[PDB]
């Protein structure tokens, strides 16, 4: 019983996950996993600055209110060449990565490695946090509060 968490830097409190190395998580899941992090879905203004000061992924993930990719540099394969805050506007699917959005993080870039998941709940998954330089913490827990992302 595992979960993969993969993380990015921090920009502007901003910041990327991505479950089991795949797209796997719903909205609903999205919002449960950030709070786990004390994050919350970042707004679009949190992303566009996150966006200045040096944020870019190349994968859809969860802002509020919709799913997204922020480009900087642009790259055939990665919203389609496309720069700024892409929109993701037509999919058939609802599973994807997410961004979360920490208050408490530095104003810029802070590419330190993400070091505890300080509000999971009792549970019984090991939670592995995979760090980009690989460095990983794991706890045993649980974020998912509805029954239907389980
Ligand atoms: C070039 C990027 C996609 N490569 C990358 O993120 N990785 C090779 C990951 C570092 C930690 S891991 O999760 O074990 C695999």
């Amino acid at each position: 019983n595992q979960i993969d968490l993969n993380v990015t830097c921090r920009y502007a409190g901003v910041f990327h996950v991505e479950k089991n190395g795949r797209y796997s998580i719903s909205r609903t899941e999205a919002a449960d996993l950030c709070q786990a992090f004390n994050s919350t879905l970042p707004t679009m203004d949190q992303m566009k600055l996150a966006l200045s000061k040096g944020f870019e992924t190349c994968r859809y993930g969860f802002i509020e209110g919709n799913v997204v990719i922020p480009r900087i540099h642009p790259n055939a394969i990665c919203a389609a060449n496309h720069t700024g805050v892409y929109i993701l506007v037509t999919s058939n699917t609802s599973h994807y990565d997410t961004y979360c959005f920490n208050a408490s993080a530095p104003p810029e870039e802070d590419c330190t490695s993400v070091t505890d998941l300080p509000n999971s709940f009792d549970g019984p998954v090991t939670i592995t946090i995979v760090n980009r330089d690989g460095t990983r913490y794991s706890k045993k827990g649980e974020y998912r509060t509805h029954q239907e992302d389980i």
